């Protein structure tokens, strides 16, 4: 088996065993193409790098191959071909354009789409492009970034629900259907048909199957967005599988993504509190609250040398914690005006620690507080699973646990290679490296601080 991994930092390419062991692993920093000033996303270059890796692996019982995308990518296919580089979605969107398009979206509480800048929103992208080539846009073929791998290999285009659930303002999460205005506007109908991500795509295209030595018999699935690949592999444990469970990424972005076991009404999400919704793999939506968290915490403690989650630090970070409680030593929301649960959070210390260890184990309360607040907007309970590189922070994964006490906070035992899930799109049987070790609360509190806290934020 071979997963194909085209982030939008980083390409990686994997081999891996029926038992869901990774053989080989070969990555690639993905730099933008230039075009016209505008900036895209190098197909045909990747395409070329991938078909060499691919080669590599031709000695090995390859049967399935399984793509995976970043989100916010479209690919258009003019007489059934690539038409051009998909854009870069970081790439700007002229003014007028983009207010022309923003007065026309629907309702957030249809799409759960939030406007996002530049092309966060794949919406966005085509509007422009709608100008830019009129002509070969009505022609075209639509297909998501992670799919038009899929094609590459396989000749056959088709769509995945989780990348056109990633707010491209394309989607009706509650529907399971495209927008009111994907359909109005005739993109819906330019789609390539929409595929389950674990669905077969087809046999690897002979061309193909001849270059990179491997078996024409190798299968392609439809594949799915970057994002979703990690709520697979969190499926994958014992304590998460099919429960009412929300993983709450972190790093710049903390983001909680909740997979409920009810049915729940999104379309009453506040969305100025930064809030959105995506689908999973099976088109049932998935609730989400994000804020910048790791930027916040980076602005109190300045440089990498400080980072609130260096292990041998830990203890004295946690040492220091009773003291901040007790002194009622803390931080008002926002670091990032704009952004997250408290948009216009007029930021403040409150008896600010003058040792970095204090201030720097207060910065980890201030984070669970924040990220405590934007669980609650999506109705987050039971199993809360935290990755990222604030896993490691003690003072900020035992505070969570603190906070919801009844609540199940967990982190991972081992380490496991970001493309993982999609292993389990092929055996939903395998489990990720290590095990779920559950969060004690922090050692006796945190009631009065929080109750301090929330207070002085009001």
């Amino acid at each position: 088996t071979i997963v194909i991994d085209l982030g939008k930092t980083l390409s990686k390419v994997s081999l891996w065993d029926l038992d869901g062991r990774m053989l080989d692993r070969q990555v690639r920093p993905s730099i933008p193409l230039e075009i016209d000033g505008i900036r895209r996303l190098d197909a045909p270059d990747t395409g070329r790098w991938l078909l060499d890796v691919l080669s590599r692996y031709a000695d090995h019982p390859v049967t399935t191959i399984v793509p995976v995308g970043h989100g916010a990518g479209i690919a258009a296919l003019t007489d059934g071909r690539l038409a051009f580089p998909p854009l870069d979605y970081e790439q700007s969107i002229p003014e007028a354009v983009m207010a022309d398009y923003r007065s026309q979206r629907d309702p957030f509480a249809r799409t759960g789409s939030p406007a996002l800048p530049d092309g966060l929103n794949i919406g966005s992208q085509l509007w422009w492009l709608d100008q830019l080539h009129p002509d070969v846009m009505a022609n075209a073929t639509l297909l998501p970034w992670a799919q038009y791998w899929a094609w590459f290999l396989t000749g056959r285009a088709v769509s995945e629900v989780t990348s056109l659930g990633c707010h491209s303002d394309l989607w009706d999460p509650q529907d399971g259907d495209f927008s009111p205005m994907a359909k109005r506007l005739g993109w819906a109908a330019r789609f390539a048909p929409i595929v389950r991500a674990g669905d077969t795509v087809g046999a690897l295209l002979p061309a193909i199957a001849e270059r990179t030595g491997l078996s024409p018999d190798v299968q392609v699935l439809a594949g799915l967005h970057d994002s979703n690949a990690a709520l697979l592999a969190a499926r994958g444990f014992a304590e998460i599988a099919d429960n009412e469970a929300t993983v709450l990424s972190t790093g710049t972005w903390f983001i909680a993504m909740r997979l409920p076991a009810t049915p729940v009404d999104t379309a009453t999400l506040p969305e100025a509190r930064d809030c959105l919704v995506n689908v999973d793999v099976h088109g049932r939506p998935v609730p989400s609250a994000r804020f910048m968290g790791g930027r916040e915490i980076e602005t109190l403690i300045e440089i990498d040398t400080r980072r609130v989650d260096i292990k041998p630090d830990q203890p004295a970070l946690l040492a220091a914690v009773p003291e901040v409680l007790r002194h009622g030593r803390m931080i008002l929301p926002t670091l990032m005006r704009g952004f997250g649960p408290y948009p216009h959070g007029r930021f403040a210390w409150i008896n600010r620690p003058e040792d970095w260890f204090e201030r720097r184990a207060a910065a980890c309360l201030y984070a669970a507080l924040v990220a405590d607040t934007a669980l609650d907007l999506i109705g987050s309970t039971g199993r809360i699973l935290v990755e990222g590189r604030f896993a490691e922070a003690d003072v900020f994964v035992r505070a969570l646990a603190s906070l919801r006490p009844d609540c199940a906070v967990y982190t991972a035992n081992a380490h496991n290679d970001v493309s993982f899930g999609a292993l389990r799109l092929i055996d939903p049987g395998l489990r990720p490296q290590g095990e779920l070790v559950r969060i004690e609360p922090l050692d006796t509190d945190l009631d009065t601080y929080r109750n301090r806290w929330q207070a002085e934020v009001e």
